[PDB]
Parts: C-alpha cells; sequence; structure tokens
C-alpha cells in the first residue's frame, strides 16, 4: 500500500504558479446539538503536516470567522449546515478539514485495491467562476500531497474536462449539469465519495438546479446519509433550503454569521401595475432610464411571447439576444456569450430555457410576466445581486397574478421592501 500523510518532494517550478500573491469578525449564532466549541489558531486542531506547510505558503494568518466555527465542526466529522452572506473564507472554511481527513484516514481499502473516475470529495458549485475558485483553492492545498483535484463546468468542452478527469480527481468540483453529463458517459462514480459540500446552495437553486442535485445526492450510488459528510453553504434560508437541508444532513449543527434569514438581501424590489397591453410601453420606459451598460434579463412565461418580445426590442434598435427552446444550442449558447459581454446587454428568456445556464450576473431583472407560485418568482429574482453591490427586480403585476397576491406581500414585508400601497388591499 502506500501513504497520504507525508508530503511529496517538492518543486520551485510549482510554487510560482499557486503563491505569487479583508474585514474583521461579526457575530456568530452557532445553534446545534453538542457540538464542539470554535478554535481561535490554526496551531489549536492538529490537522496535519501537509496542511499546515501549505498554510504558511499563502500567507495564512488567522482564521476568518467561519472558517473558526466550521473548521472544528467539520474534522468532527459532523454535519454542518452554515447559512454566512458576509462571511470571508466560506470556500476553504471546508477545503481544510476535508483534505485533513484526506491524508489522515486516507483514500480507503476501495481506491488502493484499484489501479470511469471515483472521487473521494464532491463539492457543487452553481456557477464556472465559483467552481473554479475552489479548484484553484483547492489546488494551493493539494500541493505536495497526492490529492490531484479536477473541475468541471457547463459552458464548454465537455472533452477536455474528460480528458482532464481520466488524469485522476479525488476532489471533484462541479455544477450539478456537467456532473450529471458525466455520470451518464461513464466517467465519474459516486460510490466511494465521503464528503460532500453545497457551496451557495440557494443561487443553485434559482437557477434551477434540484432536479441534478437530487439526481446526484439522492438517486445514483451516492453513500446514504450519515455514512457521508455532508456540508451546507447559503446566504438565504427559505423552506426550499431547511427541506433540503433535512433530506441531505443528519443530526446537523445550524451555524449562522449575522444577518440571516430568507430572501438575499443587495436585491431591491419593485412591482407596478401593468396591464397586458401597456407592458411593452412599460418596458420601453424602463429601458430608457437604464444604465450604460448595466445587464437586464427580462422573463416572460411563453416561447411565443419570448420570441415576439425579443422581436419588438430588436425593431426599436436595442441591442437584444434571445433563449427560448426555438433555436437550438447554437444559438442559446451563443446568446451567453453575446450576452456575458456588451454586444446584446438585454436577454430576453423564459424560466425553463434559462434553467442552469449561468447567466453572467445581471444588474436588473425585469419579471415582464410573473409566475404563479412565489418560489419560482424567488428563483428569478436570485439571478441579480451578489455579496457586495445592489441588484434591482422589477416585476410588471395585473390581474392574471391575484394567486400570489398574498404570498408575494408578506415576501415583500419580510425583505423590509417597499410595499405597494394597492398590494395590500388585495388579500
Ligand atoms: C469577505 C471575503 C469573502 O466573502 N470571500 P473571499 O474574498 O473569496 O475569501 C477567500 C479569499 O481570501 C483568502 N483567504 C481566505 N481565508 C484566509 C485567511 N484565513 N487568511 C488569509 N487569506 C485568506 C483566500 O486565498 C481567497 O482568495
Amino acid at each position: 500500500e502506500d501513504d497520504w500523510s507525508k508530503p511529496l518532494p517538492p518543486s520551485e517550478r510549482l510554487e510560482q504558479e499557486l503563491f505569487s500573491g479583508k474585514y474583521d469578525d461579526i457575530p456568530v449564532e452557532a445553534t446545534g446539538n453538542n457540538c464542539p466549541p470554535h478554535i481561535e489558531s490554526f496551531s489549536d486542531v492538529e490537522m496535519g503536516e501537509i496542511i499546515m506547510g501549505n498554510i504558511e505558503l499563502t500567507r495564512y494568518t488567522r482564521p476568518t470567522p467561519v472558517q473558526k466555527h466550521a473548521i472544528p465542526i467539520i474534522k468532527e466529522k459532523r454535519d454542518l449546515m452554515a447559512c454566512a452572506q458576509t462571511g470571508c473564507g466560506k470556500t476553504a472554511a471546508f477545503l481544510l478539514p476535508i483534505l485533513s481527513q484526506i491524508y489522515s484516514d486516507g483514500p480507503g481499502e476501495a481506491l488502493r485495491a484499484m489501479k470511469k473516475q471515483y472521487p473521494i470529495s464532491l463539492v457543487l458549485a452553481p456557477t464556472r467562476e465559483l467552481a473554479v475558485q475552489i479548484y484553484e483553492e483547492a489546488r494551493k492545498f493539494s500541493y505536495r500531497s497526492r490529492v490531484r483535484p479536477c473541475v468541471v463546468y457547463g459552458g464548454a468542452d465537455i472533452g477536455q474536462q474528460i480528458r482532464d478527469l481520466e488524469r485522476g480527481c479525488h476532489l471533484l468540483v462541479a455544477t450539478p449539469g456537467r456532473l450529471v453529463d458525466m455520470m451518464e458517459r461513464g466517467k465519474i462514480g459516486l460510490d466511494f465519495c465521503k464528503y460532500l459540500v453545497l457551496d451557495e446552495a440557494d443561487r443553485m437553486l434559482d437557477m434551477g438546479f434540484e432536479p441534478q442535485i437530487r439526481r446526484i445526492v439522492e438517486q445514483d450510488t451516492m453513500p446514504p446519509k450519515g455514512v457521508r459528510h455532508t456540508m451546507m453553504f447559503s446566504a438565504t434560508f427559505p423552506k426550499e433550503i431547511q427541506m433540503l437541508a433535512r433530506d441531505f444532513l443528519d443530526e446537523y449543527i445550524f451555524l449562522a454569521v449575522g444577518r440571516v434569514g430568507s430572501t438575499s438581501e443587495n436585491i431591491t424590489q419593485k412591482v407596478v401595475w401593468v396591464e397586458e397591453s401597456d407592458k411593452r410601453s412599460f418596458l420601453l420606459d424602463l429601458l430608457n432610464a437604464t444604465g450604460k451598460d448595466s445587464l437586464t434579463l427580462v422573463f416572460v412565461e411563453t416561447k411565443k411571447g419570448a420570441d415576439s418580445l425579443e422581436d419588438f426590442l430588436y425593431h426599436e434598435g436595442y441591442a437584444c439576444t434571445s433563449i427560448h427552446g426555438d433555436r437550438s444550442q447554437r444559438d442559446r449558447e451563443e446568446a451567453l456569450h453575446q450576452f456575458r459581454s456588451g454586444k446584446s446587454p438585454i436577454l430576453v428568456a423564459t424560466a425553463v430555457a434559462a434553467r442552469g445556464l449561468d447567466i453572467s450576473n445581471v444588474k436588473h431583472v425585469i419579471n415582464f410576466d410573473l409566475p404563479s407560485d412565489i418560489e419560482e418568482y424567488v428563483h428569478r429574482i436570485g439571478r441579480t445581486g451578489r455579496v457586495g453591490n445592489l441588484g434591482l427586480a422589477t416585476s410588471f403585476f395585473n390581474e392574471r397574478n391575484i394567486n400570489i397576491t398574498k404570498d408575494l406581500l408578506d415576501l415583500l414585508v419580510e425583505a423590509k421592501q417597499e410595499v405597494p400601497s394597492w398590494l395590500e388591499n388585495m388579500a
């Protein structure tokens, strides 16, 4: 056999690519059954030489707020549910303890008795942006060790990632759509996946990734809850998340960084009454007031509506593309790149045709048409806003939306947003 706790020979050729290169502290509310209290320094918990050596190389000093509490929790083989939007070091909060256990316990007898890749740990992410950030920090801490990480994501060459996987992966970072695609090709097996991490689970649900995430976790060879160690990270906490955290976690601990609640902030919501005849006019005025290069996403409810609306905006001179299924994958994936960088800063789309597509973080979401469920509305307006700047979500309301009047109202009050006075007088 072999050993996975002794650092391998270094290579000065490799330090160059990895270590070439912030707030303070904020309140925590760690509610859990019999959880271990946090730590103050990395030297407190004996994580391992391969980790400690790599910690120095990136000039890591003190563990961040979430890293103080989450790190001792994970290495104690306890499921975690961390809800923290204004928390720095959310990604390294799980990488250090997970990799510390893999270096200690080893890969397990199943892998060493072998010579389709079976990764030990799996990290799910919503965006290609966040997937690579986790992957590049994984490389930073898997250096000088026998763990090789791999990343896959949608909207890229699948053949080059397959060639990357076959080179051997133990810690895989993936978006849910591309991971399911790898599994159907017999390239990835979750049989020996011990550590599961769902990073930014809220934004993963807003993009329509749940059927994949449940296909990955609940409908394959993924070891069951209790056998695997599962962590979750998210900013919001709707009914969708707590139900998901109930199915995916076994007797977990809840972490909180100050402001913790459903309906992410940094998103200003405006609701206006617009009859169907005036939606075109109202949208035009809404676009004439738009910033110079502010990216805008316009949801509609049908395929015919999305085509007719995109035709409207093009005949008015606005640079806009569309995605609505009736245009094949050659035009849809082209619309992303055209929208991801100027060119067509107005993307008309439907709720279904945007499922799992990494929209380039829009600045203004416009619900030209409204759905029939308040949970879909949370998904759609979740396409805007980040951990930093403030976003905008305008929604056109009329008599076709009495169904969601009460739910939209209470949602606005919970989000501390302005409430149209007539909306109260409709419930
Ligand atoms: C508030 C910051 C945030 O929201 N996330 P982040 O900026 O992506 O934080 C991770 C980046 O900062 C570096 N990092 C993470 N943790 C530490 C510690 N403890 N010391 C020094 N640097 C840290 C990571 O390298 C990552 O780039």
